[PDB]
């Protein structure tokens, strides 16, 4: 009946396989099965019930390598189940989901900066690669209003973006929306009450406590109220009604801090800390673990 945030990966010295869920009504952290291989700068989904960790890098002290892994956590069961690899590594990626479909977005591969996108369909087990974006992004934002997946700013290998493109599967075309306000790689994107929402990020100078609020039907970018903290290569999500934005990197720390926006307040407030501070997450909502 309950869900929790999971929060999958991240970085911190190295990269981590941490898989805890957090309990917003009780407080409470769970720790739950290990990631197969420690991932950070990867992204988390939730289709049918089971979460979903995409891509990624290994950092670690013997060698460093990106991840073109999709790997399965079913909570009934609290086991990881592996899938099938997307085309290409992609650290730095985004995600998200459309008719019970996965789309990878952009991210990287050592040098390489993606615009390739591809899309997962569970019930086969296969990826596709879908037309590219029009623009190469890693620490790409990605969010689904109203099936178009949108791809929100990033770093094309030399300038870090603020514009903003959308994908219309039925035509397989992306087409550019307006811009934000702001120049944001590695933010936080997601979806709240029929907006796009983009949370922090860096911009080649200063990491950003800055959020801003897409309206589809105005196609305009808002500013709303900012968050407690400055943070780049944190991980969001939406969880009844209200965002929830987990760690990142504030240019001297890894955070632990987790804060939470009430947009019917527009306040930001911080309500717990992870159990050790950390980048690059993945993070989703969906049931909690059965314990018996
Ligand atoms: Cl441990
Ligand atoms: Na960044
Ligand atoms: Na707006």
């Amino acid at each position: 009946v309950g869900r929790l945030i999971y929060t999958a990966g991240g970085y911190f010295r190295q990269s981590l396989s941490y898989l805890e869920a957090y309990n917003p009504s009780d407080g409470t952290w769970l720790r739950l099965a290990d990631l197969q291989v420690p991932r950070s700068g990867l992204a988390g989904c939730v289709v049918g019930g089971l979460l979903y960790a995409v891509g990624g890098r290994n950092n670690s002290p013997d060698g460093n390598t990106d991840s073109s892994a999709l790997d399965c956590y079913n909570p009934m069961t609290n086991q990881w189940s592996p899938c099938a690899p997307m085309s290409v590594p992609r650290n730095r990626i985004g995600v998200g989901v459309i008719d019970g479909h996965i789309y990878a977005v952009g991210g990287s591969h050592g040098c390489i900066h993606h615009n390739s996108v591809e899309r997962y369909e569970p019930e086969r087990d296969e990826w596709h690669l879908v037309a590219p974006m029009l623009t190469r992004r890693i620490g790409v934002g990605v969010a689904v209003l109203n099936r178009l997946l949108y791809a929100v700013g990033g770093f094309d290998g030399t300038n870090r973006l603020n514009s903003a493109e959308c994908y219309y599967p039925e035509r397989n075309e992306w087409r550019m929306i307006t811009a934000m306000n702001t120049i944001r790689s590695g933010a936080g994107v997601c979806v709240l009450h029929n907006c796009i929402y983009a949370a922090g990020g860096y911009d080649g100078q200063d990491q950003l406590n800055s959020v801003e609020r897409y309206d589809v039907a105005t196609a305009t970018w808002t500013f709303v109220a900012p968050m407690k903290h400055r943070r780049s290569a944190l991980g969001i999500t939406v969880h009844q009604g209200r965002i929830y934005v987990l760690g990142g990197y504030d240019g001297h720390t890894f955070l632990d801090s987790v804060e939470c926006y009430d947009p019917d307040t527009d306040t930001w407030s911080e309500v717990t800390r992870m159990t050790s501070g950390r980048s690059g997450v993945g993070v989703a909502v969906t049931m909690e673990p059965s314990r018996k």
